[PDB]
């Protein structure tokens, strides 16, 4: 795909709550027809952002664990790991322009 990251509950902990940088970890599901229309534009966010922003792509389906532990209650769910830390959580799809913004705004 791109800069994606198809993290599972078990590699979760070292991959994004030990990010050696911001990990945007997009939860979403096999079913999930919106979080697949998205795609491409976090595959673009990924490229775009790279080095400042790591992308990752959860299917919960797979991975029915992590949802409870973040509330994972609606998808696509955008929830954005500074070095771990939960900087921002958005549920539900955006345009590339909300994105990006809310990108470099938490970034900063």
């Amino acid at each position: 795909s791109d800069k994606i990251i198809h993290l599972t509950d078990d590699s979760f902990d070292t991959d994004v709550l030990k990010a050696d940088g911001a990990i945007l970890v997009d939860f979403w599901a096999e079913w999930c027809g919106p979080c697949k229309m998205i795609a491409p534009i976090l595959d673009e966010i990924a490229d775009e952002y790279q080095g400042k922003l790591t992308v990752a792509k959860l299917n919960i389906d797979q991975n029915p664990g992590t949802a409870p532990k973040y509330g994972i209650r609606g998808i696509p769910t955008l929830l954005l790991f500074k070095n771990g830390e939960v900087a921002a959580t958005k549920v539900g799809a955006l345009s590339k322009g909300q994105l990006k913004e809310f990108l470099d705004a938490n970034l900063a």
